[PDB]
């Protein structure tokens, strides 16, 4: 029993983790074969990054101006190219570290494990969402850009998320491993505001049956609703829509606790409109929504 | 920028964690230098655990009946002793991850990482604090005992928990890793309450400066108090008493906000008076209490 915020284990993603310096940038880089990854504003001086023309800046860097280190031993660059906003470095040596891999683009309100490194050394692990608005609420501080995203499939480390940005109101954007940024999200310093942190309501009903599971039950009600009357009310409160697609999602949680996925949805809906008057569920005294139903599922069947 | 519940990276304890079988029990060991340490409850059915006489079960147990797996291979069991409620199981091969390590007893308020693992096989870690009345707030299904605790000081290992037992209330009791339990808990399914869940002030506080420090900062008042006044305040709202030591650990964090710690708690007085008026600080509705000063100033400056 007990349900928590709780990440991947990190260490198959800790021996990928490398530092790359570019003149007097150092940030992260993830080493998978021979292949290092890094955001492309290595190269970037914080005075580039105010309007940065990368295919020229990359001109003037050779192989041997990208600094690889790996613990305390350098790896040789060998060659290196530009895909969208990440670098590729090809380096003569494959990482013997390198677990089984693969790079996926993640869905808004998908969850993943973050490993936040300062001059390529793990730092900490914690549990992120994309969240609606393509931006992810993390701790990133000045270094932290290459830290990584990733979900981990028994032996297999699906990387998700590579850190670039912080916009001016302190949240997160970054880009797939294919450098591909997330929403909308440049990497440049200039305006960018987020849209509407929305809530992720399928995950909030995912933590929903996680409490119940964990007994946390005070707030299961006499009523029940609809998909579109449940939206009425999650549209008034800035959540997402709740789709066929996301019951269906939610049915195993159902059919373990017995509580019908709308039934569910009508307990949401009186917390929405009425508060948690003081309460709490699984010691939060807000709605949480960075759990996805596979997260719940994971965690409330202890899967290694 | 942001602040986040932030785990240890976990690849130095994944590499010590081992499953251990005796009879019918399967539960998690932690594998350094050439010992294995263990729940001694691994050797109770279930029935035995309602009244066990430990020295009298292990009495029927040889070194051929502690069965240790480490990924796919067999260890060599060829010592069994009982420390208070941990078995030391030698085997005949040093774990070759051993790495830098001490064992610690940590004190009420301190916070820890935990790598949960069943068979063996980690499958998450989230960050624990000893609470007050010496229970951890744990993610632990049937399987988990054995799952360890830690900190890391660079490279340097502290375990400071090993899980044994669930209570009834569904909150969580174990031992350092000499085998004596945190608190008055015991190995026995037997009626166990804990007390009082008393809020870890000197955590509250330091969460409070990573909340300014990170620019939430609409809880500031133009208030100050002492520590008996605001003390008068802890214990009606069921806060430890903060003492002048308290205040001595928050100095860095006053220093770098320029907010004295009696100013702070005047901000903290004022929440617990007036709630948080629907308003939210760092993500939470409630005031966080399992980040100590530490943890604030570590992730507030991005130490490796
Ligand atoms: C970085 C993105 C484009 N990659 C490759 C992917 N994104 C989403 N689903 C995927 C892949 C690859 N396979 N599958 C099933
Ligand atoms: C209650 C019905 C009529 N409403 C408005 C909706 N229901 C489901 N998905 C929706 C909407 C609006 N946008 N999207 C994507
Ligand atoms: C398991 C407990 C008794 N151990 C050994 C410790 N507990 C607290 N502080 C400690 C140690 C060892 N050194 N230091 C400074
Ligand atoms: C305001 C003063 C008089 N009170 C009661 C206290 N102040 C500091 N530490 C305390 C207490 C009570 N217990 N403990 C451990």
């Amino acid at each position: 029993s007990g349900f928590r915020k709780m990440a991947f284990p990190s260490g198959k993603v800790e021996g990928c983790m490398v530092q790359v310096t570019c003149g007097t940038t150092t940030l992260n880089g993830l080493w998978l074969d021979d292949v290092v990854y890094c955001p492309r504003h290595v190269i970037c001086t914080s005075e580039d990054m105010l309007n940065p023309n990368y295919e020229d800046l990359l001109i003037r860097k050779s192989n041997h101006n990208f600094l690889v280190q790996a613990g305390n031993v350098q790896l040789r660059v060998i060659g290196h190219s530009m895909q969208n906003c990440v670098l590729k470095l090809k380096v003569d040596t494959a990482n013997p570290k390198t677990p089984k891999y693969k790079f996926v683009r993640i869905q808004p309100g998908q969850t993943f494990s973050v490993l936040a490194c300062y001059n390529g050394s793990p730092s900490g692990v914690y549990q992120c969402a994309m969240r609606p608005n393509f931006t992810i609420k993390g701790s990133f501080l000045n270094g932290s850009c290459g830290s990584v995203g990733f979900n981990i499939d028994y032996d297999c480390v699906s990387f998700c998320y590579m850190h670039h940005m912080e916009l001016p109101t302190g949240v997160h954007a970054g880009t797939d491993l294919e450098g591909n940024f997330y929403g909308p999200f440049v990497d440049r310093q200039t305006a960018q505001a987020a849209g509407t942190d929305t809530t992720i309501t399928v995950n909030v009903l995912a933590w929903l049956y996680a409490a119940v599971i964990n007994g946390d039950r005070w707030f299961l009600n006499r009523f029940t609703t609809t998909l579109n009357d449940f939206n009425l009310v999650a549209m008034k409160y800035n959540y997402e829509p709740l789709t066929q697609d996301h019951v269906d999602i939610l049915g195993p949680l159902s059919a373990q606790t017995g509580i019908a996925v709308l039934d569910m949805c009508a307990s949401l809906k009186e917390l929405l409109q009425n508060g948690m008057n003081g309460r709490t569920i699984l010691g939060s005294a807000l709605l949480e929504d960075e759990f996805t139903p596979f997260d719940v599922v994971r965690q409330c069947s202890g899967v290694t």
